[PDB]
């Protein structure tokens, strides 16, 4: 007991593809060790990292399935102490990544003491284990090289796709804003109230951060690279103000699946 | 002695590729006539131009290497009276290249009476000689066409890269704004700043004013173009009091390495 540095059973560069549709059952044969609801816990080792990672989710029961495919396998091969929530928005109004994802962080934490948490699409791929899936020094960009940006960083303060905030990091600045509706750039203002709070991102390098965004089909045009949202005065100004701190929420029901726990969620309405 | 107008040196277009791995003990000893910290007057001539070169810096010792291994020999063939300058940031928080401009300009003067100061990035060569890294009768932008940019200046009021001021052009502008931790637009504001004061921005032309960015291994992917923030208004109404008149910072180390002078400092964190 007591975990490694680095894991053993890293594999590094993996092939990721999506034109083998997949079934749950399956996951769940493959990756036995895998407790209710989502939760792996070393049998051996001792993880320093309590990791919960968080999906924001509404109508993407496919790339869920792939996305459990590939992530449950590798998150045991990083020996992490882990934990998966699927956090579905209720309604069919606007949806609202940056709140679900704060309802994440919440609802997670009545579960297990997890002091880190991974932030990541449900569409989103790592193609190589040594991206490791936990916390580090300062926030975490982990998406850093994706496929669908010609594996290129959109510009240096991107940290959108995957992320890991340890609990500590999450807290001090007030968790993420709840008002950005799908209008765009909440992940530009989480990058905002990192700076503010005198934090940096921490990167993988360029090769071991590649990852693949789930697109069947032949899907190779690469996606406009996307812009930076300007709302620098606006974060400074609301930061403390929205966040974990003015979040609200009703918990519809909370169903343990085998592979993740998915917790159905009112958040509201935009105004 | 008393220098003249274009120097005989002068070899025009160059060739810049970055596969050659160096050894800085191997620019040492390529550029002799370079006395410690990275200073060099010209033996011959009487320079007009007394140069400190400003380079933001954080862990990117090999690009500092490759713009070592070609700038040196293409300033010494400029005939400037000049001396290099990499200022560190020793934080952890957001990196702040503005910021270490200034430091770097204030630190130089503690050594020499510098008349003209050029601030690049580690990351740019020019690809011809004719593109003197010197100070003209407007402020210089000298990055002007770049490879990964496609060799097209990304718009007219572009400022980024690499540039230069004379002490009075610098002075007059309150130097550069110390309140950019990373979110960008600080070259932009520096744009503003000058249009403020007066004065207007002076370029080679595209052909003589080419450059290379450092990126081996192959990332021969054509780059998105910079992005420019509207911050008129805020520098109309911050430049006064952000910039030299307000710069603090602690120099926590002075090194002085035979092709440069390497200051390291703390240069606090965003507020
Ligand atoms: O109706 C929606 C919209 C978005 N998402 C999910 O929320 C995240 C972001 O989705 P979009 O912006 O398309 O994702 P991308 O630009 O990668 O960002 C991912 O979990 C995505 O699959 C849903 O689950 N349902
Ligand atoms: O962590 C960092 C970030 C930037 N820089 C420096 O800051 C400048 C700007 O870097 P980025 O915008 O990537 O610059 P480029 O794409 O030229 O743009 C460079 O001179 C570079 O030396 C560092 O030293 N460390």
């Amino acid at each position: 007991t007591a975990c490694p540095e680095e894991s053993p059973l890293l594999v590094g560069p993996m092939l990721i593809e999506f034109n083998i549709p997949v079934d749950l059952k399956l996951v769940e044969q493959q990756n036995p060790k895998v407790k209710l609801g989502g939760r792996y816990t070393p049998m051996d080792c001792i993880s320093p990292h309590k990791v919960a990672i968080i999906i924001p989710f509404r109508n993407r029961q496919e790339h869920l399935k792939y996305w459990l495919y590939y992530l449950h396998p590798i998150l045991q091969r990083q020996q992490l102490d882990y934990g998966i929530y699927v956090i579905n928005q209720a309604g069919e109004s606007m949806f609202n990544r940056a709140k679900l994802l704060n309802v994440g962080f919440k609802e997670a934490l009545k579960d297990y003491d997890y002091n880190c948490f991974v932030f990541s699409d449900v569409d989103l791929i790592p193609m190589n284990d040594h991206n490791t899936y936990r916390c580090f020094s300062q926030p975490r960009h982990i998406s850093v090289a994706m496929d669908k940006f010609g594996f290129s960083l959109p510009y240096v303060q991107y940290f959108g796709g995957v992320s890991a905030l340890s609990k500590q990091q999450f807290l001090s600045i007030n968790g993420f804003p709840n008002n950005y509706w799908g209008w765009g750039g909440e992940d530009d203002d989480i990058y905002n109230r990192l700076a503010f709070r005198g934090m940096s991102v921490s990167r993988p390098n360029a090769v071991i951060g590649k990852c693949r965004m789930i697109r069947h089909s032949r899907d190779k045009k690469n996606e406009p690279n996307p812009q930076r949202f300007d709302r620098i005065a606006h974060t400074k100004e609301t930061m403390l103000s929205d966040g974990l701190n003015s979040l609200t929420y009703m918990v519809l029901e909370v169903q343990r699946y085998p592979l993740y726990t998915k917790i159905t969620v009112d958040i509201g309405t935009p105004s």
